[PDB]
C-alpha cells in the first residue's frame, strides 16, 4: 500500500547496469507500458527500469549492486502469473529472464532437463518431445510462461494428476540470492538425501526468497498413445461418479481429469467461437490417458465409455486420438480463463475444496448474487480438487466485492480448504493466508525472508502477510 | 574424535518434570537403554540415561519446551532402523521416542489422504489402508519396524519409489515440534495449496536437526487391482540394463519396480536365510514388479516382455507369479540381502547415486583393489533410480580396509558427479563427506537454517550437517 524506503534508480546507476548487462538496459518508458501491467491488467506499476541478463553472473552482479544500494528488484518471467505477483507496485527494476532462454544439457536417457529459467515451456515442450519425453507439467499459459516462473510459482496445472507437483519432478535449482550469493543445488540425481533439500525453499516462494537462474527437472517419457474423451453430464453428481469409475477402469493411463460447467462452454464460444464438440449439457468432463501400448488404452477407454454412457453417468460424449482434434478438445478448456477476462471484470478464486463439495459454492454464489453478477462460472482440476470460481461483471463493483469478499474465503476455511490452490499469493492474496495457514507457519515464513533477504529488496509487498 | 558440546545433563529434578508431562513414559533403568542406544548396524553406542515415550504432540511440545531451557540435548528416534548414526545418541543426549505416537488420525476413501501419528509402523499402516483399497506411497525391507515419522525425516527412497516417487512430492502435511516446543501446524491434508512458503519441505530429509515430527499427512495411491513380479537372471550387467530399457520401453506405466542384485547376494541370501533360488545360477538377478487395473492387459504386456527379453538373450532364465504367497517369496530374495550381509561379518556400507550405465563397475573396482581382506563384496539395489547398495563384509573390522576404501569409494562417486547418500541420509556417519556432493555455499545455507531453527542446537547434535 505505501512504498517501503528503498533508494531510487540514479544516472550512476543506469551506468553500473550498462556495464553489468551491456544491451539489455531498456529504460524507453513506452517500452516499459508492456511489462508494468500484469496478465490481467488490473494491476500496473510505474518501473523506469527493465534489465534483460543473458547469464547467471550477470544476474549476480545486479542483484549484487541492488544490495549495496539498496534498490528493490521484481523478477519477471513470461507475466502470465494471476496474482499480482509478476510486476512492481511502484519504481521496482524489472529483472526479466527473457534472455535466459539457453537449453544447458539433456540427457537422452534419464531424461533429465538442464534449462535456464527463461525458457518458455511451450518451447521445452517442443525440445523435448522431439527427443520422445514430455516436460511433466503443462499449462495454458505454456506459450508464454517461464520454467523459473513455472518453478517460482509451483505451477500445477493439466497433467499434475499423472506427474505430480514440482517438488518432485524439480531435481536441481540454481539461484542468485539478494545479496548476489549464487546457490548451486543444481544436481542432476534421480536421488541425493546429502543434507536438506534446500531448492524446496526456492519452489513456491515467488521470488521473494531468490531468483531461480538455472533449473534440473525430470522429463516423462513421451506416451505412445494419447487419447482424449469430451464427455457432457447431465449434473455434478455425475460428474463426480465420472470421476470415480474413470478411476477404476481407466486407472494408471490416466493423465488428466478437468471439468467445465455450461456458462464456460457459451463464453468460449461468445468471446473465442470455438463451437461444442457434443449436445449442450450442464457440465463437461476432459479426460486424457497416456499409456505405452495404444490398444490397451483404447480397449479400457472403449469400455469405461460403454460403462459410462449405458448407466446415464454420460449424455453425449466425443474420442480423439488425432494430435489436431485433441489440440482442438483441448482448446476448450485451456482457453477458458481468456474467454472469462473477455466478459468483463473479473473476480477470481483459486481453491482447493473436498471433491464432493467442489461445485457447492458455485451454486451458492449463484443464488447470494442474482441479477447483481454477470455470470458466475466454476472450472478446472477436479482429480486434483481445484476449483477455478470466476465472478464477471460488466463493471467492477465494490458492492459485488463486499458480497464475494471476505464471504468465499470464509466457506473455503469453513471446509478446511486453500485460498490459493495454485496461483500463489502474490500482490492479490498477501493478506489472506490467515484462512489456510496459522499464524505460526506465517511468522516462521517471515523468519525464512528475513533470514535469506534481510533488506527485503526481492519483490516487495509481496508474498507474505503486510 | 568428537567432542560433547558444553549441554547440561539430566537432574533428579529433570526426571520429575519428565514423568509430570509423560507420566509413565520415562525409562532410566540402564539395562532398559542398552537397546535404544545401539544403532541398526551395531557398529555405535550411546550413553544416554532417559528414554521418554510421550503418547501426543502436546507431551512432546513441553518436553522440548524443558529441554530448551534446560539446554539439555535430544537425539530423536522412530524404528531405529536407520544406516547412518542419526537415530542413536553419541553422548548422553535424551532418547526422545516415537513408538507410543501410533494413533491412526483419519482416513479418506475417497481421496486417499491418510493423517497418522509420526510414531505408526509403516508395515502397519499398509495393512491399514490395504484393508481400504489404498497402498503406501512407498515401501522398504524396515517396514516391520519403522516409523512413518522416521521415513519422512530421513526422505526414506524404497521399492516403490520408481512408480509413487519421493516423499516430497507425496507428503501433504507435517505437525512439528520445533526446539524451542513452539508446535508448527503445516497439516495441510490438500492435494494442493499455494499459500505462502512450503515449510513442510524443510522437515523432509532434515533427520530430527530442524524439529520433531508428530504428526503426518500422506497421498495413499489406490491399491493396484493386479501385482505381477517377474525375476530373471541376467548373463551381465550390460544385460540388465538392455532389460531395464527393455522393460520401460515394454511395460510403461505398470512397472512398479526394477531392483537388482548380484550373484554373491543371492549366495548370502541362500546361505544365510536359506531361501532357494528359483531361477538358473546367473552373475545378476533383476526383480520387476508391476501394478496396473487390468489384469489382462498387465498380463499381454508382461508376457510380450518376457518373449522379447529371452528373444534377444538378455535374459537366460525367468519365472513369473500373481499368487499373493510366491510374490512374496520373490520379494524376499531382494528385501532381506540388507540382513545376509548384516549376518555375513562387519559391513563397510555404501549408497550412491551413480550414473546407471556405470553403476556396478565401483563393485568390479574394489573386487580388485581389496584382496582376501573382503570376505565379500557385492552390489544391489534401486538400479531403476540409479541407486547403489555397495557392500564390503569381512571377518572384523580392519583400519587397512576402512583406508582402502575411503576416501576412494566418495571420490569416485564425485568424478561421476554423484550421490555419496542417494537415500539413507548422513547422520553421524557422513557428516564430514558431504563435499563430495554439495557446495559449500549450500552447506552454509544449511547452517543458517540450523541456527535459525534450533539455536542451541538441543536437536540431534553431533549431525548431520559440517562440524
Ligand atoms: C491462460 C493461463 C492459464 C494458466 N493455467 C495455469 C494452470 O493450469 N496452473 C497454474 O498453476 N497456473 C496457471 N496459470 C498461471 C501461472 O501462475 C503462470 O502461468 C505460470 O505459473 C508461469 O508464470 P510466469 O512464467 O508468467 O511467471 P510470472 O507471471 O512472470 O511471475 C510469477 C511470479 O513468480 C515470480 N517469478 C517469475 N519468474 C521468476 C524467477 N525466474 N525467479 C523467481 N521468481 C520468479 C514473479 O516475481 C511473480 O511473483 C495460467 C495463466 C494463464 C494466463
Ligand atoms: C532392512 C532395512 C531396509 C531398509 N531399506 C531402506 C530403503 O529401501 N530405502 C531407504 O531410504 N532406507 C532404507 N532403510 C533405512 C531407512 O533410513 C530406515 O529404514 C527408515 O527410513 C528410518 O525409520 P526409523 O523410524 O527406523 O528411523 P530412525 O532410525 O529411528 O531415525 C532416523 C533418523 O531420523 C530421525 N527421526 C526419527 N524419527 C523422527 C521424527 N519423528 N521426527 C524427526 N526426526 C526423526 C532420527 O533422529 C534419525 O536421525 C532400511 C533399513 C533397514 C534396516
Ligand atoms: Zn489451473
Ligand atoms: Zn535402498
Amino acid at each position: 500500500v505505501r512504498r517501503l524506503p528503498f533508494s531510487t534508480v540514479s544516472k550512476q546507476d543506469l551506468a553500473a547496469f550498462e556495464r553489468i548487462v551491456p544491451g539489455g538496459v531498456v529504460t524507453d518508458p513506452e517500452a516499459l507500458q508492456a511489462p508494468n501491467v500484469d496478465w490481467l491488467r488490473t494491476l500496473r506499476g510505474c518501473s523506469k527500469v527493465l534489465l534483460r541478463p543473458r547469464t547467471s553472473e550477470e544476474v549476480s552482479h545486479i542483484l549484487r549492486h541492488c544490495h549495496e544500494r539498496n534498490l528493490a528488484v521484481n523478477p519477471q518471467g513470461g507475466n502470465t502469473g494471476m496474482v499480482g505477483g509478476s510486476v512492481p507496485v511502484f519504481d521496482e527494476i524489472i529483472l526479466s529472464t527473457a534472455r535466459m532462454n539457453r537449453v544447458l544439457s539433456f540427457h537422452s536417457v534419464s531424461g533429465i532437463l538442464v534449462c535456464q529459467a527463461g525458457c518458455v515451456l511451450e518451447e521445452l515442450s517442443r525440445y523435448v518431445e522431439e527427443r520422445d519425453f514430455i516436460m511433466p507439467l503443462d499449462l495454458g499459459a505454456k506459450g508464454s510462461c517461464h520454467i523459473g516462473g513455472n518453478v517460482a510459482t509451483n505451477a500445477g496445472g493439466l497433467r499434475f494428476l499423472r506427474y505430480g507437483s514440482l517438488h518432485g519432478t524439480v531435481l536441481g535449482l540454481e539461484v542468485v540470492l539478494a545479496d548476489g550469493t549464487v546457490l548451486d543445488c543444481l544436481t542432476s540425481l534421480r536421488k541425493d538425501n546429502t543434507g536438506y533439500d534446500l531448492k524446496q525453499l526456492f519452489i513456491g516462494s515467488e521470488g521473494t526468497l531468490g531468483i531461480i537462474t538455472t533449473v534440473s527437472i525430470l522429463c516423462p517419457p513421451k506416451p505412445r498413445a494419447v487419447n482424449v474423451a469430451f464427455l457432457g453430464c447431465p449434473g455434478f453428481a455425475e460428474v463426480l461418479q465420472t470421476f470415480s469409475t474413470c478411476k477404476g477402469m481407466l486407472g494408471e493411463i490416466l493423465s488428466a481429469f478437468e471439468f467445465m460447467d455450461a456458462v464456460c462452454m457459451q463464453l468460449v464460444g461468445r468471446h473465442l467461437h470455438l463451437a461444442s464438440p457434443v449436445q449442450e449439457s450442464p457440465f463437461y468432463v476432459l479426460i486424457e490417458t497416456s499409456g505405452s501400448n495404444a490398444g490397451h488404452d483404447a480397449e479400457k477407454l472403449g469400455h469405461f465409455l460403454e460403462h459410462a454412457l449405458g448407466s446415464g453417468l454420460v449424455t453425449d460424449g466425443t474420442m480423439a486420438t488425432d494430435q489436431r482434434k485433441v489440440k482442438m478438445l483441448w482448446a476448450l478448456r485451456e482457453r477458458i480463463t481468456e474467454a472469462l477476462s473477455r466478459d468483463g471484470y473479473v473476480y477470481k478464486y483459486d481453491l482447493s475444496l473436498p471433491v464432493e463439495r467442489l461445485y457447492d459454492i458455485v451454486t451458492d454464489l449463484r443464488a447470494r448474487l442474482g441479477p447483481h453478477a454477470k455470470h458466475v462460472v466454476g472450472y478446472g482440476h477436479l482429480g486434483d480438487g481445484n476449483l477455478h470460481l470466476n465472478v464477471t461483471a460488466e463493471a467492477f463493483s465494490p458492492s459485488l466485492l463486499a458480497a464475494l469478499e471476505p464471504h468465499v474465503y470464509e466457506w473455503t476455511a469453513g471446509q478446511q480448504g486453500s485460498v490459493s490452490a495454485e496461483h500463489g499469493v502474490g500482490f492479490r492474496k498477501r493478506d489472506v493466508l490467515g484462512y489456510s495457514k496459522p499464524p505460526g507457519a506465517l511468522q516462521l515464513m517471515q523468519q525464512l525472508k528475513a533470514l535469506l533477504d534481510p533488506k527485503g529488496i526481492l519483490n516487495p509487498y509481496k508474498t507474505l502477510p503486510s
